[PDB]
DNA sequence: GTAGATTCGAG
DNA sequence: CTCGAATCTACA
């Protein structure tokens, strides 16, 4: 069972405005979670321009320390540029897989943003209502679609995908 | 006064088979020097295909040690990828300027080899007689012309050029 | 800001 | 063919 994970932050240095996940089991996306989170610092304008989460939206929410355990219990954590998410988030009890590194191995000499791989691979997922790109959950559905494409293209197992990641 | 320094070697680790300089004063190139040098090691065939200098050509020349004293005493040294010359040559006083770095900053988005720049900047230089590309002295005049173009175009002072190089 | 992959000069 | 410093990329 693979658990795509994504996080919106106050900026590049860290802070979480949101976290979301979906699970990939048997080539199907299931079990979506998402949480707006009260960050440990101000939300930089550059980052708000991007995810458009405001201070008022996260002011009555829980600290990351108190939300993160809702995401425990997967063997495998997948993320696009997983190094980012593994740095800004607290310690996750599981192994990491990076869809960015796997997309490069598979398809050399292209662009490797979450969203560029989506279009280049001509992917389609159902994405939840009320949630635009660069929200934790939306982007989860994107990164999960991408994983499924990577698994259907290579036959790589979770364990192999982690080996390539590390 | 800026002294352009260039060096032909045995490989990309070092060993000196040739050295040469010219001096650039008020946009004019003067005081050319060059020496063939006996290297502290074998001339690899990879280097030899470039500079064209055989073992027999430098078998009874002086070692770098006996010859580097002619080159000392400038306040400023200039070389194309000075990193390289600085590494393979004996330690040199004065301040270093790197034309590769200056070209990168002045003209982003092109090639930065001595000879690429020579062509793109459409340089004209008076080269020495009976030499060719990758003969220390020959390359000096190329790198000197590029420096004089870089200075005319940017108006950078030496101190500004040393800053850009990385003091 | 980050850390890793890629590039590009010198002989 | 060697190998670094400089230049990209992804992430918010
Ligand atoms: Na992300
Ligand atoms: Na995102
Ligand atoms: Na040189
Ligand atoms: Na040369």
């Amino acid at each position: 069972m693979l658990r795509i994970i994504d996080t919106e932050t106050c900026g590049l240095q860290g802070g979480i405005v949101e976290i979301a996940s979906v699970d990939v089991i048997d080539g199907k996306i299931v079990n979506p979670m998402s949480h707006l989170v009260r960050p440990d610092r101000p939300i930089s304008p550059q980052a708000m321009a991007i995810h458009r989460i405001t201070e008022a939206m996260v002011a009555d929410k829980p600290w990351i320390e108190d939300v993160i355990p809702h995401y425990y219990g997967s063997e495998w954590y997948v993320a696009h540029n997983a190094s980012f998410d593994r740095r800004v988030l607290p310690e996750m009890p599981g192994e990491w897989i990076c869809t960015m590194k796997l997309a490069r191995r598979l398809w050399p000499g292209i662009k490797y943003s979450n969203m560029a791989l989506y279009k280049t691979r001509k992917l389609n997922v159902q994405t939840p209502p009320g949630l635009h790109h660069h929200r934790a959950l939306y982007d989860c559905y994107i990164t999960a679609a991408l994983l499924i494409d990577i698994m259907n293209t290579s036959g790589w197992t979770a364990e192999q995908m982690a080996d390539i990641t590390g």
